[PDB]
DNA sequence: GTTCTAGAAC
DNA sequence: GTTCTAGAAC
């Protein structure tokens, strides 16, 4: 297939869709995640192209302050009444080209949540925080993962809240409704 | 990333 | 027999 029409470049579709965008200013835009992991998923997207975060340097500081800066008020002016935990920040190794900060409410409570893979991207340290990235490219100017991200994907199903063990993803999905 | 589904796990 | 996971997708 093409190139463009690629699975891996579908956000550089989607941000351009006004009927999934929720929030645009000259820097950045905000979509609902197409395949949402909680009951709220966005995605900030810069309007400038960046790979991932391996393309990232210190003149993208700013961006990536103003992308967190973003998610923030997003959550506020779409799930502020909710008082729903949020976590914002990256895939340590992404799927989908062109650097998106994901924003997620902590409900874990989605039909699109299917797999193990799914849980530990972002319940593990496959899961970098927002501030210790912003942090790692002020510091040391580059953003570096350490080995072994794949192999957490493969870890035991281990609920965020209470670090019980589950066996299964059905039985992980009943369990995190204990904590709604 | 998702779908689809073969067969492993239960 | 059904649930559940995990690999191909030309
Ligand atoms: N076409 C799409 N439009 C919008 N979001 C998407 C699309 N395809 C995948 N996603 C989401 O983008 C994220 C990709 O994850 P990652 O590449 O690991 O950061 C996931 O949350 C997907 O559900
Ligand atoms: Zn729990």
């Amino acid at each position: 297939g093409s190139h463009m029409g690629h699975w891996s470049q579908g956000l550089k579709i989607s941000m351009q869709d006004p009927k999934m965008q929720v929030y645009k200013d000259e820097q950045v835009v905000v979509i609902k995640d197409k395949y949402p992991k909680a009951r709220y998923h966005w995605l900030v997207l810069p309007w400038t192209s960046i790979s991932s975060l391996k393309a990232v340097a210190r003149e993208h500081l700013e961006l990536l302050k103003h992308m967190h800066t973003v998610g923030e008020k997003v959550i506020v002016d779409f799930a502020g009444s909710s008082k729903l935990r949020f976590r914002m920040g990256y895939h340590a190794i992404p799927s989908m080209s062109h650097v998106h900060l994901h924003v997620i409410s902590q409900d874990f409570d989605s039909p699109c949540l299917k797999n193990k893979k799914h849980w530990n991207s972002f319940n593990t340290e496959y899961f970098l925080e927002s501030q210790a990235v912003i942090e790692m490219v002020q510091e040391a100017g580059r953003v570096t993962v350490r080995d072994g991200m794949p192999e957490l994907l493969k870890l035991p199903l281990r609920c965020h809240e209470c670090q019980q063990l589950l066996p299964s993803i059905p039985q992980l999905k009943e369990h995190l409704r204990k904590h709604w």
